[PDB]
């Protein structure tokens, strides 16, 4: 508290409403605008108030005011309870408060980088700026007081501003007004520039097209069947993913008004409605071979509020072209093009009107080491990125080794333990016993890998072995890496579920280690669908920027994906935090289907084994062409598959073809097997209490717990078409829906695993026709994986390979956040 509260000096300026001041006595203290402060919180349990005096000023009620920069405290950001108890963090947060509440003046130091960084291997401090939506720690702000507002000077003031200004509508030319209403040439919202001619994204709802079309007859519920025959399919019991945007040019731009001055919350846009091929009549299953990004022209009008748009894209009519599509195409993102108009009304294909057409520095690649290589997924997304030279490859797994190698002819593979290899280079070691050439110091400008984070896996609290064990982990050993190159990235990703191990515990500490460092970082999940594949796959991603860099941001989505799959988010002692990401539904491309992925591929057999096989055939799917490549390229390789016994070779035949069959379609049916065995059939010989009997009179209880009893220890039945311990549990585990199931042609790869198995917890690997598991090329389709991809090792070894690498599509989105960071 301070009572005796006296300005010093002369005012520094004189504001209608406010004086203000350099200087103020406060019980005979002197303070300064720059001084640090502390607060009692009125809430005992609460961390001390900290804050900078950004400025000091008398209010005309009387009151002797300052501002309040304040800082946050280890314990309010992700850290918690890791952090460094005299570690202080800046934020956004500041208010005018009375000098009469200071408590205490404090000593607040700013620990800046050393200008040796990169040789680096009782008073408050910060380093860091923290964003606390996102989960952001990054370098403070570099800018400087000016002579005008050197007295009121608040980064955080400054910020709120600068989101404001982006975040606004802003009309940048009128035009004239006309009945009411400004029509403009060119607006601006979040730092997007929009002018007539431009086009624009929108929420599928935005608007609707004119086309006629009748709503899909569907079908009745399908054919019954004979409950003894087929004695599971009553556990079958109980086209989900959003459209993309919708695409217009920009026509027309009105706004209202108010106060004889502009309503710029009141813009308008008309537009010419774009047609997605799937859009028009030909629907999806005329559209299986268009390019993702083509278009049709269409004469079609559509008013939209500016505050729906989602953001801008380029698109081209194709003969105005200086180049071709392929080209224009992969040349930047949201291009898309259109060749022909589409007439809602005659359902044709014309040309495209007169008025549709136009009017008639390299970058340096960051040397990269990447630790855990495996068959070098990572180092291929961000090779495709153009952001990386991957020189330096550690997998301590043979196979895997050799399969980098096969794709990265220039990198020095180390097929070694991580943990040997640092020790050699601790021990001045410039080779290994194999006269490969170790990193060190100054090599290393980008570090990256998905270290196996193994145990863990008990989500119970953190105890002193825990600590241990983690302490000697592999993303520890990682995390040393990081210590000793001082890289000037670090990417690190892993499983979903490493955000959530041990409490996410595992997950703080790695951040505490990085904000330790002095690195910034950020972590998120990212969905591997929503760039541009067919599985679900969530995975975890810890982004580390040095000093000097600029904090790479996580990659807005391009592909739409099914929401369910689409769980981002992650809370950490009950606080919800999110990625940056700002698509959270639709996105500017249609979803990738199990279609696009493997349509092209030719039949094979359960157990095929010949590793190059020609195609016999051209790419089908935007998908194919883009893995096969436009390039002569005759070998299929890798189109083989596991050799199921014969037992399992005849479930996956008498799986039905029907879009989600499984194992509850089979019929308990006896079968001579390839061997001279037998399947034979399951027994009901309980009551399931729960389930009832079935239309033909059956029991459907396998053991006595279906009748609410104990486990029967001589339940269990062996060599059966039906698995037995299926219905066994089927009850607890919602029917085990997914095993011994066939993909769907119109769906998506679950998560794609090292090692497919139909009784794995996702079994869903049958082939959506064919009576197999699915190949080792089609799971490397399943990931992002282009056709000249190559692998390394017997079948399993492939398998593991693909099922443990970061799909190359998730890795190039990544790596050109990262390149975004290198302009400048
Ligand atoms: N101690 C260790 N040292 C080096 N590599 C290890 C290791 N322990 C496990 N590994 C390897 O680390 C790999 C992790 S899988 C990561 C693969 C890579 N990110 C990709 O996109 O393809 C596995 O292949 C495993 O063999
Ligand atoms: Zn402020
Ligand atoms: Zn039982």
């Amino acid at each position: 508290s301070k009572d005796r509260i006296s300005w010093l000096g002369q005012p520094m300026k004189i504001e209608e409403n406010r004086t203000y001041y350099q200087k103020v006595s406060i019980d005979e203290e002197m303070l300064e605008v720059g001084d640090c402060v502390s607060v009692i919180p009125d809430d005992s349990s609460k961390p001390l108030y900290l804050a900078r005096v950004t400025a000091l000023w008398e209010d005309k009620n009387g009151q002797m005011m300052f501002h309040a920069h304040w800082f946050c405290a280890g314990t309010d950001t992700v850290l918690g309870a890791t952090s460094d108890p005299l570690e202080l963090f800046l934020v956004g947060e500041c208010e005018n408060m009375q000098l009469s509440y200071i408590h205490s003046k404090v000593k607040v130091i700013y620990k800046a980088p050393s200008e040796n960084w990169a040789m680096e291997g009782k008073t408050y401090f910060f380093q860091l700026w923290y964003n606390q939506e996102y989960a952001r720690f990054e370098s403070p702000p570099k800018t400087q007081p000016t002579e005008d507002n050197k007295h009121k000077f608040c980064l955080s003031c400054i910020r709120l501003a600068e989101l404001r200004q982006k975040e606004m509508p802003k009309v940048l030319e009128q035009i004239e007004e006309v009945d009411g209403r400004v029509y403009c040439s060119s607006i601006t919202k979040n730092g997007v520039v929009y002018r007539l001619g431009d086009s624009v994204y929108l929420p599928p709802e935005a608007f609707t097209f004119n086309i006629k079309v009748a709503s899909p007859v569907k079908r009745p519920k399908k054919d019954p069947v004979n409950e003894t025959l087929y004695p599971e399919h009553y556990r079958k019991y109980s086209l989900d993913a959003p459209e993309p945007y919708r695409i217009g040019r920009i026509k027309e731009i009105h706004c209202g008004k108010k106060k004889g001055k502009v309503n710029e919350a009141d813009i308008k846009l008309r537009l010419y409605k774009f047609y997605r091929p799937e859009n028009t009549h030909r629907s999806y299953n005329g559209s299986y071979h268009t390019d993702i990004n083509m278009l049709y022209w269409s004469d079609e009008e559509a008013v939209v509020n500016f505050s729906d748009v989602q953001g801008r894209c380029t698109v081209e009519y194709g003969e105005d072209l200086l180049e071709s599509i392929q080209d224009y195409s992969q040349g930047g993102p949201d291009r898309f093009y259109f060749l022909e108009a589409y007439n809602s009304k005659t359902k044709n294909f014309e040309d495209p009107p007169n008025h549709a057409r136009s009017p008639g520095i390299k970058l340096p690649k960051l040397r990269t080491l990447d630790v855990f290589s495996g068959c070098g997924g990572l180092s291929e997304g961000f090779h495709q990125a153009g952001i990386s030279e991957t020189l330096w490859a550690i997998e301590m797994w043979d196979p895997a080794a050799q399969a980098f190698r096969l794709n990265n002819p220039g990198t020095t593979v180390f097929t070694e333990d991580c943990n040997v290899l640092l020790k050699l280079v601790m021990a001045g070691e410039v080779t290994n016993s194999l006269g490969q050439r170790l990193p060190q110091k100054g090599d290393v400008e980008m570090l990256c890998g998905g270290p196996p984070c193994q145990g863990f896996s008990g989500m119970n609290r953190f105890n002193s072995r825990t600590y241990s064990k983690f302490k000697n982990s592999l993303v520890v050993s990682f995390l040393s890496y990081c210590d000793y190159y001082r890289p000037r990235f670090f990417l690190l990703e892993n499983v979903r579920n490493f955000v959530s191990y041990r409490r996410s515990m595992v997950l703080k500490l790695t951040l505490r280690c990085l904000v330790r460092m002095g690195y910034q970082c950020t972590f998120g999940v990212l969905q591997a669908g929503q760039y541009g594949v067919a599985q679900t796959r969530r995975r975890a991603i810890i982004l580390a920027a040095a000093p000097g860099e600029k904090l790479p941001l996580f990659p807005e989505p391009l592909h739409v994906f099914a929401p369910r799959a689409c769980q981002l988010s992650v809370v950490v002692d009950d606080k919800k935090f999110v990625s940056n990401i700002t698509r959270l539904s639709s996105g500017p491309f249609r979803t990738i289907t199990v279609r696009d992925t493997m349509s092209d591929l030719p039949e094979i057999q359960n157990g095929a084994s010949n590793s190059e096989i020609p195609y016999n055939g051209e790419p089908l799917s935007w998908f194919q062409r883009q893995l096969r490549g436009s390039h002569y390229q005759p070998i299929l390789r890798d189109h083989i598959c596991k050799d199921m016994s014969p037992l399992v070779a005849a479930r996956m035949r008498h799986i039905p073809l029907f879009p989600g069959s499984d194992w509850r379609d089979l019929p308990n049916i006896q079968v001579r097997l390839g061997d001279g065995v037998i399947a034979h059939k399951l027994q009901y010989t309980f009551h399931d209490v729960k389930n009832g009997y079935s239309s033909t009179g059956a029991l459907r209880g396998v053991c006595s717990c279906a009748e609410g009893k104990a486990c029967d220890p001589e339940s269990r039945q062996f060599s059966t078409l039906i698995p037995w311990c299926l219905p066994h549990t089927g009850n607890r585990h919602n029917h085990w829906a997914g095993l011994y199931g066939r993909l769907e042609w119109d769906g998506f790869f679950s998560t794609t695993v090292t090692n497919p198995e139909p009784m794995g917890k996702q079994g869903r690997v049958l082939h959506p026709e064919q009576h197999r598991v699915v190949s080792v090329r089609e799971c490397a389709r399943s990931q992002g994986f282009p056709d000249s991809y190559r692998f390394f090792g017997n079948i399993l070894d492939r398998h593991r390979q693909v099922g443990n690498a970061v799909p190359p599509p998730l890795a190039k989105a990544i790596g050109l956040e990262i390149k975004l960071c290198l302009l400048s």
